[PDB]
């Protein structure tokens, strides 16, 4: 039981600490459709990305409470969920902003009040 909260086009990268370089996740360079998914029950989240060409899954990691998500530039973001470092090299600023905005919201919901909001603008 999952819901996509955003969809963003990006080249998905991992850092190769041995060779001191970023390498394309899954071994093949190219853009991916990168989602953040919310498990409606657990109230957990995860980033999932698939290559656009061959639909290979290149990232599939859960978003832990307390993740340090870094926007190096407006269009390259990075974090280290596990032992490796992940990067997202976005196709456009529009893509970068939606993904960052969804990630921030995910991290709030994981982090844990306010009066109800006003009506949406007419």
């Amino acid at each position: 039981s999952e819901q996509s909260i955003c969809q963003a086009r990006a080249a998905v990268m991992v850092y190769d600490d041995a060779n001191k370089k970023w390498v394309p996740a899954g071994g093949s360079t190219g853009f991916s459709r990168v989602h953040i998914y919310h498990h409606t029950g657990n109230n957990t989240f995860r980033v999932v990305g698939r290559k656009i060409q061959d639909h290979q899954v290149v990232i599939n990691c859960a978003i832990p409470k307390g993740l340090k998500y870094n926007q190096a530039t407006q269009t390259f973001h990075q974090w280290r969920d596990a032992r490796q470092v992940y990067g997202l090299n976005f196709g456009s600023k529009e893509d970068a902003n939606v993904f960052a905005s969804a990630m921030m919201h995910a991290l709030e919901v994981l982090g844990g009040d306010f009066p109800p909001p006003p009506p949406p603008p007419p």
